[PDB]
Parts: C-alpha cells; sequence; structure tokens
C-alpha cells in the first residue's frame, strides 16, 4: 500500500538483491513510520521490492520480500526461521559446542533481527523500533520453529526505557554455563548489553588454541571476560589478560575456574591497554602471541579510542613487547571498517616498523553468522593472524 520511489539510476543494486534501503536512494510521500511495510518502485512504477521501516544511520529499512503477494506475517517468519535453522545443521551435530547463532539479521532474511542459542536459552535482539512492531508475529514463529528452555530479549536501539529481559519459558539463574570448542564460559542474558561472550569469534578462538598457544606467553588485550585467554590457557604456558573494566577480573577468574584452571597460574590486569604497553615494556616483558580485539570506539573520561584512527598505535605497542618470533592476532568488528582497508593499515604499520611479517590467516564471520552476499558491511568481523620476525 505504502510506496517509496527510487531515485533515477539507483535501481540496479536493488534489482540485484541489495537489502538495505538507503535514505539517499529513495523518496516517499507516504509518511513512512517505524514499523511500516512499504514497496520500493522505480520512477516508472515498476515494483522492485517490499521492505519495512527501521532507521539506522543513512538507512531507512530492510528488504523483506520480492513477492508482491507475500504478506509479512507469522507464516512468513516461520519460513525464514526454518531455512535459517536448516542451514545450521552442523552446529547441532558437533560435540563441545552448545551455544551459537540461529538467525543473523539480513544474512538470514531480516535486517535488524538476531536470535542466539545459549544452550537452550534463546536471546532475541531488536535493532530498531521498526522490527519490534513485529514482535508478536515473530514470537509465534519462534514457538513454531525452535526448541528452547527460555526466551530472553534485548532492545538494541535508542530512546526505549524498556531494555529487554525475560520473555517466556523456564527462567534460569544467571550466570548459566555454556560450552564452545569444549570450553566452558559463564553467560548472563540479563545484565547490561553484553552476554559474557561474543559467539562470532568461535572459530578465531579455536585457531588461537590450536595453532598459536602451545607453550607460549599469550597476551589478550581488551579481554572482556577473558574468553581468548581461557581457551588458550589449556595450551599456553600462561596467559595475560588486560581489560579496563573492574569486573573483568573476577569474570575472567571465574571462567578460568570453570575449565579447571587455577586463576593464580594466570596473569590478570585491570588497566588501559595503552598503559599496559608501557608497564609491560618497562618491566621487559615479552609475549609470543598478542591478541588485540578492541571495541570500534571507546571513551575513558578524556581518553578516547577509535579503531579507525588508533589501530596503528595498537600494533606498534604490541610489537614493542612481542617476541622475536611472535604472532599478532589483530581483530575488529567494525562494519564501517572494511577488510581491505584493515589489511592495508596492518601492512602499512608493519612496513613502517621495519619488521618481517606474513599474514598467515584471515578469518571472517563463522557460518552461524550468515552474511548477505549483496551487502558487504554484513561481513563485519576481521581476524588477521600475522607472524612476525624482529
Ligand atoms: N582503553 C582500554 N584498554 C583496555 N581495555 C579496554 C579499553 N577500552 C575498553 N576496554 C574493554 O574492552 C572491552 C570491549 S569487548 C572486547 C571483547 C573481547 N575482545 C573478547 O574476546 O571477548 C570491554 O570489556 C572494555 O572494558
Amino acid at each position: 500500500m505504502k510506496i517509496a520511489t527510487l531515485n533515477k539510476g539507483k535501481e540496479t543494486k536493488y534489482f540485484n538483491g541489495y537489502p538495505l534501503i538507503e535514505e539517499e536512494d529513495i523518496y516517499s510521500q507516504d509518511h513512512l513510520k517505524e514499523g511500516d511495510i512499504f514497496q520500493i518502485v522505480t520512477d516508472k512504477s515498476q515494483y522492485v521490492a517490499t521492505a519495512y521501516v527501521g532507521r539506522q544511520h543513512k538507512g531507512l529499512g530492510w528488504v523483506l520480500t520480492y513477492d508482491k503477494a507475500q504478506e509479512i506475517n507469522t507464516a512468513f517468519f516461520v519460513k525464514l526461521f526454518n531455512t535459517a535453522l536448516a542451514e545450521r545443521d552442523y552446529y547441532f551435530n558437533i560435540d563441545g559446542t552448545n551455544a551459537f547463532r540461529l538467525f543473523n539479521a539480513e544474512g538470514d532474511g531480516v535486517g535488524g533481527l538476531t536470535i542466539d542459542n545459549y544452550d537452550g536459552h534463546l536471546l532475541i535482539q531488536w535493532y530498531s523500533k521498526g522490527i519490534y512492531k513485529f514482535k508478536y508475529a515473530i514470537l509465534e514463529a519462534v514457538r513454531k520453529v525452535f526448541d528452547y528452555k527460555s526466551i530472553y530479549e534485548k532492545v538494541r536501539f535508542k530512546d526505549s526505557e524498556y531494555s529487554g529481559g525475560f520473555v517466556e519459558g523456564d527462567a534460569p539463574e544467571f550466570p548459566i554455563v555454556i560450552e564452545e570448542n569444549f570450553t566452558f564460559y559463564n553467560v548472563d542474558l540479563e545484565d547490561g548489553l553484553m552476554t559474557g561472550i561474543f559467539l562470532d569469534q568461535k572459530e578465531v578462538r579455536k585457531k588461537l588454541r590450536g595453532q598459536y598457544a602451545k607453550e607460549r606467553h599469550v597476551l589478550n588485550l581488551f579481554s572482556y571476560t577473558g574468553a581468548f585467554s581461557v581457551i588458550a590457557a589449556s595450551e599456553a604456558s600462561s596467559t595475560t589478560s588486560v581489560d579496563l573494566a573492574n569486573r573483568s577480573r573476577s569474570l575472567t577468574e571465574e571462567n578460568f575456574g570453570l575449565n579447571a584452571i587455577d586463576p593464580k597460574s594466570q596473569y590478570i590486569y585491570v588497566m588501559d591497554t595503552f598503559d599496559f604497553y608501557k608497564y609491560a615494556a618497562r618491566h621487559g616483558h615479552s609475549y609470543d602471541t598478542i591478541v588485540i580485539d578492541p571495541p570500534s570506539f571507546a571513551r575513558n573520561k578524556k581518553r578516547t579510542f577509535s579503531v579507525q584512527k588508533d589501530y596503528d598505535k595498537l600494533i606498534n605497542g604490541a610489537l614493542n613487547i612481542l617476541s622475536s618470533e611472535g604472532t599478532l592476532l589483530l581483530c575488529t568488528n567494525a562494519s564501517v571498517y572494511p577488510l581491505k582497508q584493515f589489511k592495508n593499515t596492518i601492512k602499512k604499520t608493519l612496513e613502517e616498523s621495519g619488521v618481517d611479517y606474513e599474514l598467515t590467516e584471515v578469518m571472517g564471520l563463522p557460518k552461524d553468522f550468515k552474511t548477505h552476499p549483496h551487502y558487504k558491511p554484513s561481513k563485519y568481523l576481521k581476524a588477521v593472524f600475522v607472524n612476525i620476525r624482529h
């Protein structure tokens, strides 16, 4: 019923499957409000696609269907969910992992919607008021497609007093313990934005232990809950974790504890990564593997970090405490920060330092985090293993 018209010469990407309706690409007189279903049409009134309104950035909403006759109802989501579920048969068949993503937004057909499986406890995240409107229809479909002990939610958009919490089912006591790569972690689906682990780094964590941990001093910067450290510690001589947040210490200790690792056999520091570079370098400390996985942006009073602008500083600091033979695991999650450009920054920085280097591995989102083949920013994870000689 409601219509948005494409600007001339902007049709083609949309005809070819581009899922994000860009504000700059369309105009409408139909008063598009969050929640609204609308059709995109060319200047010559050809139907292009059906989308829903959910603004983020320069974005109006997301394409949902190319079938004019398809109504956006429970049966609609039931179909996407079954397809999403079927594409994850591997995660149901593997030992050692009971937590993974079931539905990854636009990669699975609905931008702004994610569903995670934390050992039977589902976490649904909504990235706009727009997609929230469909909560009832979506929940009915969840009930029709998925098995679960409970359902939690989080609202991942501004100006909502309600933040999320328990939805239905049998509520557990948090933290609950999940398993991934035969490694145990605490999770809390009801406390602040983050759950205690980032599932998208499942395979990166595996590789770190498998290939870059044995008998090494492993440094983990911006450690959060110490997940990288926890898994690497079964192989490393010892790990060192560094995070600015007070909580990180006890949370990290506890994760070590779940895996039969004495926290006292590991090093855990609460401080700014950049301060740690100094302290480590002043005490002549060296590490064989340095994991760097910072937030895209962070602020500490006056002090700010931007992944875009400050990554060279991260690399130079690590190098000054990396062993002659050593590996850097350089990661980001910033969708705005494309792999090409990330690799460029890494290369430039390393070339400037005069060290010998080799990008040995480049990893992206795992399969449970299905990306969209016509939307490049969906591929937001970059993890680059770099072997160093200096
Ligand atoms: N300047 C800084 N120095 C060290 N840690 C920082 C920091 N600024 C933010 N952090 C921490 O970085 C974390 C962002 S989350 C990082 C997740 C982590 N890489 C993992 O593998 O799970 C937060 O815990 C935050 O406390």
